[PDB]
């Protein structure tokens, strides 16, 4: 059985649904389904429409996989955080905010070590921002969302201040995937595979033309990504999907489990994104300590009372 | 001659008295006297006792000044709002009240621009409240009531998110007045001078170590405050005194007069506090339109029939 409860999130609007899944063994769990058509996903309406037709998107498959984890935990009355190792999240910096002097010091004192920055609009401006971050001694993650090009990327990197270069943990999707271009880009900085993941022919590559695999539990087959990481001796970073609090707790839960199991193979995550939306009933139950998402009350991903209080509509 | 009518206000129990003042020219007017011993005022009993013996607190002097304004208007058959420029008030948020999703968004849609928050109880509990205010895009006024410290205050400000910082209109009495400490505090945020007003050696300072002077018509010498604001090119904010509806209307009347006269020198007000108490006959006659206090029926501050219906006891 699959049932849903719709919701809308307002950026500081987006539509998604929470899912309640029930199995034969009498277990039931919860998960989130939050499509990002802007990133290439089928819309919420289309994914659910397709589901009725019998086809399940990989994103829905992940929602089910997550709901199962939640189900087993609620059964044994444990929280997804239990058994896992705490992990720090990076701070996402939006260039639509005037970096007040001393702010970086504000983040660092509270525990933050890394800042993720969207790159692409203005390289000059962005370069100046990276210099400020480097000046504070913090590490950084550059995300080009595959908009750049091999040439522009090279010129950009080579000309960055000597203080910046060492503090760039990695560059996500520098430009559209190309085996040779990515392989050569590695000479300038560690390269991370995020939105270009589906472009890699895993059963054909002779080696991995990247250093990090970004795993988003909401969309990525976790076991397969971990397998690839171990096969090629890479590192992995777990992120949320700018989704619902339920999706966020699920993501952190996965990250903490991986950190406990694989230690140094797991880098800091990027799941602290619930603050990107205006408070809803669920977000109200979440608390943070700097780069850490604290354990919320309840079992599974928590929100026991809130989830139990919802009217769930039969889906499939 | 001065006469009074006692009253109690019950928070959502405070004692105060309305005053009926008569002049040799035959005019008579009304005002409120509502002490806040919790804020340093002498008690109602003590102020009235001192009055009978020949001394008026500045608060009583203000009540008289207000009663005269009311008397003049009742003679002309005009309301205190007439000729003034309407002014927006901030919303006073309580920490003992849980925010509900969409509430702040709702206020913003009705015209509200700012939220006032009392700080001091719990910085964290309060800091999270500021994030929600920021998330709604509203400005905020923080009132520390001079309980902090130069040190305890600096730690706080630098930690506020890049979304919050630019949304802080100003901080009222961040800590006990000190010229140097306050001057340096201005670097972290604009500072408003409220309850520490009397600690400033006016005709002795070389410059003003604050950005805003808060005027409470119930106890501040208005002309004197305006003069200092003009002398140091500051800004002023007019507020009520968590007092009787009579006091509230009087305060808004002053704010509208100042706004019409000094325009941009006057910031949004903080007089919409009648809902802080359980309904009484006077509050029943007040209406609002979002952040605006609407013109109530009558002359002077209004409430003509209500005031005329009370039995007044001779005081002095
Ligand atoms: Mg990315
Ligand atoms: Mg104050």
């Amino acid at each position: 059985k699959i049932s849903y409860s719709p919701y809308t999130l307002k950026p500081v609007a987006r539509e998604g649904v929470l899912l309640k899944v029930e199995w034969n063994d009498g277990l039931y769990g919860f998960a989130d389904l939050h499509p990002w058509p802007e990133l290439g996903d089928l819309s919420l309406e289309e994914q659910l429409s397709d589901l009725r037709m019998g086809r399940m998107t990989t994103q829905i498959e992940q929602s089910i996989w997550l709901a199962r984890r939640d189900a087993l935990l609620r059964k044994e009355k444990k929280h997804v955080f239990d058994g896992g190792e705490k992990i720090k999240n990076n701070y996402l910096l939006s260039h639509f905010q005037d970096l007040k002097p001393g702010f970086l010091d504000g983040l660092k004192n509270e525990g933050y070590n890394t800042v993720k920055v969207k790159m692409g609009r203005d390289l000059q401006k962005e370069a100046d921002m990276l210099t400020h971050i480097a000046a504070s001694g913090m590490r950084m993650r550059l995300d080009f969302n595959a908009l750049g090009s091999w040439q522009t990327f090279e010129k950009f990197m080579v000309n960055l201040p000597l203080t910046v270069r060492p503090l760039i943990e990695y560059v996500e999707d520098p430009f559209p995937f190309d085996f040779h271009a990515w392989g050569e880009a590695r000479k300038l900085a560690k390269i991370a595979l995020d939105n270009q993941y589906d472009k890699v022919p895993w059963g054909k590559i002779a080696s991995a033309p990247f250093d990090v695999i970004v795993i988003k539990p909401a969309k990525t087959d976790v076991d397969k990504a971990v397998a690839q990481c171990q096969k090629w001796n890479l590192k992995l970073a777990v992120t949320s999907y700018m989704d619902h609090p339920v999706g966020v707790v699920h993501a952190v839960g996965v990250a903490m489990e991986l950190k406990d199991k694989y230690g140094d193979m797991i880098l800091e995550s990027g799941c602290l994104t619930h603050r990107l939306y205006q408070m809803d009933s669920f977000a109200a139950e979440l608390s943070t300590q700097g780069p850490y998402l604290l354990k919320n009350k309840g079992t599974g991903v928590g929100f026991d009372k809130l989830l139990e209080a919802l009217t769930w509509y039969q889906l499939k």
